[PDB]
């Protein structure tokens, strides 16, 4: 199962670690993609996740996109997960560096209560461009199931261990 995690509450844990290295070790039930409403998995979480998948999520997701339309900022839909997990959850944070509602992090972190055990990362963090310590508060406060979080950045995880309340 998930090692090395650092427990932060009763349902969420936290490791300094590559979401696409930890979900090919893993294979866990879900992986969550730091997705757009296009699904289009260029950079960040999404396209290192896309990348791994040899592009085969991103023609899934064009696919989704032809059949359904967009996503909602805030929503979310449940893919193959490909060689990385049997389901990829793809989850619309507000993406800060386009004037999106922050207050919809909390409605992205909501998806998360759907599944029972998930890998994550921390969501609107990075190039969504939202401060990241309130990620994981938003993260902490809504989600109730088992949350593996993956953080990338070593010295953003030391912050992130350190400053949690
Ligand atoms: N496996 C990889 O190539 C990467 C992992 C990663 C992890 C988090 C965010 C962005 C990333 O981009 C590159």
């Amino acid at each position: 199962s998930f090692s090395g995690y650092l427990k932060l509450t009763d349902n969420v844990y936290i490791k300094n670690a590559d979401i696409v290295e930890e979900a090919k070790k893993v294979k866990p039930t879900v992986v969550v993609n730091a997705a757009n409403v296009y699904l289009k998995h260029g950079g960040g979480v999404a396209g290192a996740l896309n990348k791994a998948t040899n592009n085969a999520m991103q023609v899934e997701s064009d696919d989704y996109i032809a059949t359904n339309g967009p996503l909602k900022v805030g929503g979310s839909c449940v893919l193959s997960g490909h060689n990385l997990a049997k389901h990829c959850l793809h989850v619309v944070g507000p993406n800060v560096n386009k004037g999106e509602d922050i207050q919809l992090l909390k409605s992205a972190y909501e998806n998360f209560n759907q599944h029972e055990v998930l890998l994550a990362p921390l969501l609107s963090a990075g190039i969504f461009g939202a401060d990241p310590i309130h990620s994981l508060r938003v993260c902490v406060d809504t989600v109730r199931t088992n949350v593996y979080l993956a953080v990338f950045d070593k010295n953003l995880y030391d912050k992130l261990v350190s400053s949690f309340l």
